């Protein structure tokens, strides 16, 4: 079925991705491309989309792409709505490397075009925001060991990092005390790798919390979100909805975008918007 690939403004150049997109044309395949320039746009393609009458809006670039698209998709009112699908041509991929999206380009096409596409959740912030893969908060300001940088400049996306207090309660769930990073996940990973919510089911009904408590970010903080680390500094959770407040501004990076305030109120959208995804796909709760 027809597909329009919502492109980013780091995409007119890919050759690869060109060659891809134009070798599935020359085999019977109807896909629009069309190429962002501002916020906004993603939302005014995914109606074009519509008015098409086509099957899938192919997210083509990052995680903030995706959740451009995503939330696009999900303020649709009406009958057609076009499933998700995605193509990993952000510099991280941080979500479609978690969902089992293949790197090569025209296999993950023909997985965006031809996949099967099943119901996930997204999540929303303070009635707001939304987002599709990761919230994680700390305290610090706006953005010598580069493991501990690319953790605040990328993951966190701030410039400093301390750990303060704060509260937050779920649904089995109430904890206070000082937090150094709070990874609230309806996907797993973010940040280029970082294993925030190993446990993170994206169809459960349900966001995965994990409190890093400590002091600075030591060789425990890299090593336990590389690969994996059974750690006792680590509090978990699960809720459909997490309430979090402090004393002192807590940033959220949300799918890569800030937003600061004492108080968060983040819930899970339960199953809003159908997503092409592979079969073995690590993220769906099995059946
Ligand atoms: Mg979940």
């Amino acid at each position: 079925p027809a597909s329009l690939l919502i492109l980013n403004g780091k995409s007119t150049d890919n050759l690869p991705l060109r060659e891809a997109i134009m070798l599935l044309r020359e085999e019977g395949m109807t896909i629009h491309v069309r190429v962002t320039w501002e916020k906004g746009d993603a939302a005014r393609y995914v109606e074009e989309a519509r008015k098409f009458g086509v099957a899938t809006v192919i997210a083509g670039g990052g995680d903030g792409t995706i959740n451009e698209v995503s939330t696009a998709l999900i303020q649709c009112e009406g009958d057609d709505i076009p499933a998700l699908g995605i193509l990993p041509l952000g510099t991280a991929n941080d979500f479609a490397t978690s969902v089992g999206i293949p790197e090569a380009l025209d296999k993950a096409l023909k997985l965006a075009i031809a996949g099967d596409a099943i119901a996930i959740d997204m999540a929303q912030v303070n009635k707001q925001t939304c987002f599709i893969n990761m919230a994680t908060g700390g305290f610090g300001t706006r953005i010598a060991l580069g493991s501990v940088s690319y953790i605040i400049h990328g993951l966190m996306r701030m410039d400093t990092l301390q750990p303060d207090r704060c509260e937050i309660r779920g649904e089995n769930f109430h904890w206070q005390g000082d937090a150094l990073v709070i990874g609230i996940g309806n996907g797993r990973q973010a940040g280029g790798g970082q294993q925030l919510c190993p446990n993170a089911l994206i169809n459960d009904g349900l966001l995965q919390l994990r409190i890093f408590t400590g002091d600075e970010i030591l060789p425990a903080l890299v090593s336990t979100l590389k690969s994996d680390e059974d750690n006792p500094n680590i509090i978990e959770g699960a809720s459909s909805w997490f309430d979090i407040q402090a004393p002192h501004d807590i940033t959220f990076n949300l799918d890569g975008e800030p937003l600061s305030g004492q108080n968060f109120h983040i819930e899970i959208l339960p199953a809003a918007l159908r997503c092409r995804l592979p079969p073995d796909c690590p993220l769906l709760r099995s059946t």
